[PDB]
């Protein structure tokens, strides 16, 4: 039941994204631009394939996956990872693994907003997205 996550979403709040990016070794200049960028995230399904686009003035990504099936991914910061996305407690949980490290990207719906929690190391970033009509 991924249905309430589908659609077009725009970033409206960000907490601790610089901490998260620093933890991943992202360079200062990229952090700097990223801290002023407001992406649009588009989540689409076709049968049990989901496609998740992240669009911005800086970087752009797109992944397609089946829930519960591992896929290769190259992240916006150029990490080559092994990924899996699953529903867990009604949350869309994306786990990335590379070099023995793990990142998680957890999405949930609260009061119609999509809350993305990004964790690497001890860093925890919370980004809030709201629907675009
Ligand atoms: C879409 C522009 C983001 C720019 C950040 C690039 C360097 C850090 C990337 C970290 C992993 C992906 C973070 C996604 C954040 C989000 O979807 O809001």
């Amino acid at each position: 039941m991924v249905d309430a996550f589908l659609g077009t979403w725009k970033l409206v709040d960000s907490k601790n994204f610089d901490d998260f990016m620093k933890s991943l070794g992202v360079g200062f200049a990229t952090r700097q631009v990223a801290s002023m960028t407001k992406p649009t995230t588009i989540i689409e399904k076709n049968g049990d394939i989901l496609t998740l686009k992240t669009h911005s003035t800086f970087k752009n990504t797109e992944i397609s996956f089946k829930l519960g099936v591992e896929f290769d991914e190259t992240t916006a910061d150029d990490r080559k990872v092994k990924s899996i996305v699953t529903l867990d407690g009604g949350k869309l949980v994306h786990l990335q693994k590379w070099d023995g490290q793990e990142t998680t990207l957890v999405r949930e719906l609260i009061d119609g907003k999509l809350i993305l929690t990004l964790t690497h190391g001890t860093a925890v970033c919370t980004r809030t997205y709201e629907k675009e009509a």
